[PDB]
């Protein structure tokens, strides 16, 4: 029904967006640090609106936050695209989640796709549109319940969408930019994990290079794509080369007669396919740079420029607050 996590994500296991990093603590754990400097007439936001282009992980983000401000709760709903089979009314669920959020403190809630709660562009919504909207904007403003102890923080692809009564709601509007080179260096070395490969440091560090408005989700594909390459290649092999090399049990340990997949006429070049290669002789090759530059190569980034424009145009004529 709805998803309730106690988070152990570091800042520093979020790559890149040092900028929002800095606008998050000071959004949120300042005023977690010294509630004195908000009282009377300051108070903390209660509401952050995280929103830029796709891609970014902003809920991974968000748990980086939840983490930090002193390990809170972390709970969400997701408000949905493509399923019409589904979550039909719906209302009291808003309801149950604020409330165990109260009884959790402290705790943020997490609301991805907060534009979808719009209820829908050019649809009518308006139903149970209406009792969600007012029901959400209830529980951000309070009853006799304070949400002293509740952080709620809203994630957007297309800000322009929401609804300006939820807007206004979120205090703090902070951008989550596409990310830059270093930062998608690290992602590629990440996503590839332990996965055997030949890729040297100067490998991943052009991979960064090469990829200027790839989105962390951008990235992902191009890398479980790379994956898929040994397996494909062993299995459209019409040859194999008889090779010695290492124990896949103990590579102290080096087997004599392992097979290969290798081009057609070749030192070797035995003729075979892996239907005919036993399960302890296959020797796939490892993931290669040209393997990741082959999947680079066929994939195309998400976001483009009439995007991040529209973005710019949001940042613009609203700013926080607006």
């Amino acid at each position: 029904a709805i998803v309730i996590e106690r988070p152990n994500v570091k800042w520093s296991d979020v790559a890149g967006l040092e900028g929002a990093k800095e606008a998050l603590k000071e959004a949120v754990i300042l005023p977690i640090k010294f509630p004195h400097l908000f009282t009377g007439k300051r108070t903390p936001w209660r509401g952050i609106l995280l929103f830029g282009p796709p891609g970014t992980g902003k809920s991974y983000l968000a748990k980086a936050v939840a983490t930090e401000a002193n390990n809170s709760t972390f709970f969400s709903i997701s408000s949905s695209d493509l399923v019409s089979k589904w979550l039909g009314e719906s209302e009291k669920l808003v309801k149950n989640l604020f409330q165990l959020a109260r009884e959790n403190k402290p705790s943020i809630i997490f609301i991805d796709e907060i534009d979808s709660l719009c209820g829908s562009r050019s649809e009518n919504e308006s139903e149970a549109a209406r009792r969600i909207k007012t029901e959400f904007l209830v529980q951000m403003q309070g009853v006799g319940v304070d949400n002293d102890g509740i952080l709620v923080l809203g994630a957007t692809n297309i800000p322009w969408v929401l609804d300006s009564a939820i807007r206004r709601r979120f205090e703090k509007r902070i951008y989550i930019p596409l990310p830059e080179p270093h930062a998608r260096a690290a992602m590629f070395k990440l996503h590839l994990g332990t996965t055997q490969n030949s890729l040297t440091e100067a490998d991943f560090r052009e991979l960064g290079r090469k990829t200027d408005g790839y989105s962390g989700a951008d990235i992902s594909i191009i890398v479980r794509d790379a994956l898929m390459q040994p397996v494909r290649k062993v299995q459209s092999a019409t040859h194999f080369k008889k090779v010695r090399g290492p124990s896949r049990a103990d590579p102290n340990h080096l087997v004599d007669d392992l097979l290969t997949p290798c081009s057609p006429g070749d030192p070797g070049a035995i003729e075979m396919t892996w239907m005919d290669v036993p399960g302890d002789k296959l020797l796939e090759p490892v993931v290669s740079m040209s393997d990741m530059l082959r999947s680079l190569s066929n994939t195309k980034p998400t976001v483009n420029e009439h995007d991040l424009l529209k973005l710019k145009k949001f940042t613009e004529d609203f700013g926080q607050e607006g």
